[PDB]
């Protein structure tokens, strides 16, 4: 499905983007949708 | 060119947001004046 594989943020990836944000490193993934960027 | 740049307004507000909070953004400018 292209609709539910559009983003790569899984629940395990979302824990990882939040971890690098708190430890002040840059993860390779970055939010794209507007409410995802909020 | 115009289609090569990924910078819309909705990307440009996001690049200046990640630059200010120092997290770093995935996109980066490629033109000379974009890097200024």
């Amino acid at each position: 499905q292209s609709s539910e594989s559009t983003n790569e943020f899984g629940i395990f990836n979302s824990l990882w983007f939040s971890l690098g944000a708190f430890m002040q490193q840059g993860c390779d993934i970055s939010p794209r949708s507007l409410s995802g960027r909020i």
